[PDB]
């Protein structure tokens, strides 16, 4: 109740930024396409202003990337889910950095690019969070991750539920009921302040989820095309992959080469813009527009993709329908305006998370899965245009649904998740198409865990983070007999006045190992030092309560490292006092397993 | 992917079950109101036939609850959320019983009371799931649990993801991840094969959720109602706990005297009849259901109350309407109407769970929700009939929405969670009322979590069953003292012919704590003692391999309760041997830490 206050101004806190972050960004982007449309029509110039307006943006983001924040590019999740696997890195988590990427991450999202937002914006969530758990109790760790991570993606897209699943179902093995108790509820009303705020200013009348493509929910599929709903995974999950080898292709290609590491380090600043001023010339809408109309921000991009309608049949007439309006050459058959399409958008895509940019891997993946479905719904529609019969009704398809399921199927693939579809139905507006696209995520998952790993992983993999990983093989030869660190750190409680002035004065940790006596070698507790530090000034002072806890645990000396990774994956503890006959023998560390399961 | 083969035979059997179950139900059900409608209306003779098809059907369900299974009356969800917790009971998981469950759960949903459905259904299929282990793997144990309970509910109404979210997040404190994949896998399927086959045979054209309420979608709230939705969740929670009190009440109730525990014992099976006969005599349609609208099998008489009108302006109209004709006095004003349907329901749903029924305690709480909702709406349409002006279009209010938006919330603080509504709008086809039904069952969670405890928990209570609890409270005088058992079973790895002949001869149990030898007292390890026998037999037979494993843990033997309840509680392991330098002091078991925590 009370921590839920802390949590509701956490969430409340979430939902200004957010809404102060896109509220500008669109701003920007209709100001932008003002002018554009403003001036004139001239090929020189309408190149001209195509070219100063996005690089002068990004590379604004790029100084607020390199200069302020050290270390917080191409950051996102993979970082804290690391973190949460124990590694903690408290520099990195800086609240100064922190205004150094979102307002960053808005002239990210004031890009014309496809770019990624949630990632940034779990880490910032969870950066908010971390702070203000400092700022309150004086007026639990992974659990402030968790949460942080689910408010940050059900604020990003006002989706509690499928935030709390996403923040849960990835980021985790095992997982207290606390901590989702905390994560829907605040989930929930941040989902809640998002959007009631554009009601209350500036008019989005009352509720959308953000989007509603309407359908007719009346004889919606039918189980016909279901086999072409086979198709609906598969290949949508291969491609996906596809994309993911891509990736550790050009990840690879970051690093294959001294020449170009060495002009990076001549000048940092310079790579990404110019690649983007390349596809810059794969964008220009009256240039190369021509073919692959380029007047499109994503995200009325795909609210046009969510037409309700045949294009097909539109090909039929040129009428001055909505925005759809830009999606006909008025002689090229438009299989092949879809064809330039999403060919233009995978190898964009790709380029676009490379540059070095805190980028999440899901909007562009979003766009080219939305392209994929009304492909094959508007060639079905080709294929079929006949429609069933019903009473007195003719029932023909429409490849809305066909759109939001294939932007549901190819990035759950891409994300090695299900929640990802649970986002994409509750940003839908309508869930018609549950099962279909419950099945499609399922087959595309199996297909993607059968052949490629992560993003994140290889993500992980490529910056060789430290980290745990495993795979189920524990092989007859492995034991823990080089690892154990025989070094050993005593106090034993019989120590008075010298000895304890000595203690003062040696060491240098927090906690410590506290045992009888250094020859018993058995080890009874642990002990702060700061509290021994305290009790020693606050007894020598006032001239002129002994509280003992436990070590719960023991390594027996053969254990192999596959269950020793399980034990501390189930403790979520990090050293090991390594006893026999409870006398201590070594001392072994998460990161010695990790050096340990490199072999 | 193999198991995942495994896994979708499971929810193959469960969707063949489930619609055996609801198909011959449904058949019941409509036989019986056609023979009612077609006999003659004679008020003696409608009366007759009134009072005799029940308590014949009732009892032959209770024949069959009674004889063939001993044990398995009152059934449901909390016995196996206790196995889950440790306390096995194979014998309670018998296959035999479980054809003695559900065909008696047949004529339990061949009732027309409201009845419970999903607690039976998950607990036998928890049994198909261990059979079928049992079957499977020769051609750990609650992940089959968990695995059983998501599918049973998502297979009960073709609902994946609040059916896994409903097993996980009541029924553990940790939980696995290949779990969860293995849960939406399965549920996904078996939501999938569930709703075809009604069109594959029975037309149920193409796919509804189960129940279509179609409502305008556009401009729904709006927010100058949402105050009112203050109301929506607050009094509900608040009779929501009442009911649970007066369930106790009624469990006190169950044995608070002897005379009727003496007339038990004289006739355990009249019991239920009678009274349902009294109310049965509060069922009449002619007699009484003039006042009351008996007419009403619950599923069709919530899609009837989810009518997507306002019956204030329809009571304006004596016009023919579909099934909502039932709800018109020709004098009476219908919220009158509305008064004694809740009224009426509310003390009539706490007699049917009270009978010995396996009984889950959701659908008659389904409809009381949905009652107090539509209630709410067509009262505010009473005093708002008004509406609003929008772009020439006058947008008035509709109670059907609120009808589901109560039938989620009061629910949801019944059953002290949140995936109660998600089973909800999963149903309701439409998923406009999001956020107002998540703010409501965060609010009604909330209330209940303050006021009263579970059901489940004053079920466990009352039956007084071995379960673990708890309640954050570490007081200062609790140690681990007068506990554990000074009984020690040993065994030297030293032991000759005779020795371990005299092993053979000698013990009982499975596994043995093995150690170095008797003087030493120090725990090596655990060795099955039927390994040991067949490693002895194997060698005296061929006349005329030693592989070693360790003991986890250690008991220090002044731990408080509450953290070793935590210790077994992440540990989900039985036993403890309490050593003291290696030497073995105590064991340690789990019941005998439940009668500590008595105290």
């Amino acid at each position: 109740g009370e921590d839920g206050i802390f949590l509701v101004l956490l969430g409340l806190l979430m939902a200004l930024v957010s809404w102060s972050m896109d509220y500008v960004s669109a701003k920007s982007l209709q100001a932008y396409k003002w002018s554009y449309a403003q001036m004139q029509p001239s090929l020189p110039l309408q190149f001209l202003v195509w070219v100063t307006f996005p690089l002068v943006l990004i590379l604004f983001s790029a100084l607020f990337c390199h200069l302020i924040s050290p270390q917080a590019v191409g950051s996102g999740i993979p970082e804290m889910k690391t973190i949460l696997r124990g590694v903690v890195l408290k520099e990195y988590l800086t609240m100064k950095a922190f205004v150094a990427k979102v307002v960053a991450l808005t002239a990210g999202l004031g890009s014309g690019i496809p770019v990624g937002k949630e990632g940034p914006f779990v880490h910032i969530a969870s950066i908010c969070a971390a702070v203000l758990s400092k700022f309150m109790s004086v007026f639990y760790y992974s659990d402030i991750l968790t949460v942080g991570c689910a408010v940050g993606v059900g604020c990003c897209f006002g989706t509690p539920l499928g935030g709390v699943l996403f923040s849960i179902e990835v980021t985790s093995t095992y997982f207290a009921v606390r901590n989702y108790w905390r994560g829907f509820f605040a989930a929930t009303f941040s989902a809640f302040v998002f959007r009631v705020l554009a009601v209350w200013n500036k008019d989005a009348v009352t509720i959308t989820a953000l989007f509603r493509t309407n359908f007719r929910m009346d004889f919606p599929f039918d189980l016909k095309e279901l086999p072409a709903f086979a198709a609906i995974g598969i290949c949508c999950g291969l491609l996906g992959a596809v994309f993911v080898y891509l990736h550790r292709q050009v990840m690879l290609g970051v690093r294959k080469h001294k020449a170009l590491s060495q002009f990076l380090a001549k000048h940092r600043l310079l790579y990404p813009g110019i690649v983007t001023f390349v596809i810059a010339s794969f964008t220009f809408p009256p240039g190369m527009g021509q073919f692959m109309a380029g007047e499109l921000m994503p995200r009325e991009a795909i609210s046009t993709l969510f037409d309700n309608n045949t294009w097909v049949k539109h090909a039929g007439d040129p009428e001055s329908l909505g925005q759809s309006a830009v999606w006909i050459h008025p002689r090229v058959n438009v299989v092949i305006i879809i064809f330039l399409f999403f060919v233009m958008k995978f190898w964009m895509s790709i380029v676009a998370t490379t540059m070095p940019i805190p980028c999440g891997g899901f909007m562009p993946v979003f766009v080219l899965g939305a392209a994929f479905g009304r492909l094959v719904g508007e060639i079905m529609a080709m294929l079929f245009p006949d429609g069933i019969l019903f009473d007195d009704i003719i029932y023909k398809i429409l490849p809305g649904g066909y759109a939001v399921i294939g932007a549901a199927a190819l990035t759950g693939a891409v994300s090695h998740t299900v929640s990802t579809a649970v986002i994409c139905f509750e940003l839908t507006g309508q869930i018609a198409h549950i099962l279909p696209m419950m099945v499609a995520v399922i087959l595309a998952n199996m297909v993607a865990q059968s052949l490629q790993p992560s993003l994140y992983d290889s993500i992980i993999q490529v910056k060789k983070l430290p980290y745990l990983p495993w795979n189920q093989l524990s092989k007859y030869t492995i034991f823990v007999e080089d690892i154990m660190v025989r070094d050993v750190k005593f106090v034993s409680a019989s120590y008075t006045y010298g000895e304890l002035r000595t203690l003062l004065q040696t060491t240098t940790v927090k906690t410590l190992p506290l045992v009888d006596s250094k020859d018993s070698m058995i080890l009874l507790g642990s002990v702060e030092r700061s509290e021994l530090q305290a009790l020693l000034q606050r007894h020598l002072c006032p001239e002129r309560s002994c509280c003992i806890d436990q070590s719960p645990f023991q390594l027996v000396e053969q254990t192999t490292l596959h269950k020793t990774h399980t034990l501390f994956s189930l403790l979520g503890l990090h050293l090991a006092y390594v006893t026999s006959m409870g006398k201590l023998r070594g001392v072994l560390a998460l990161e010695e397993l990790q050096k340990a399961i490199e072999g």
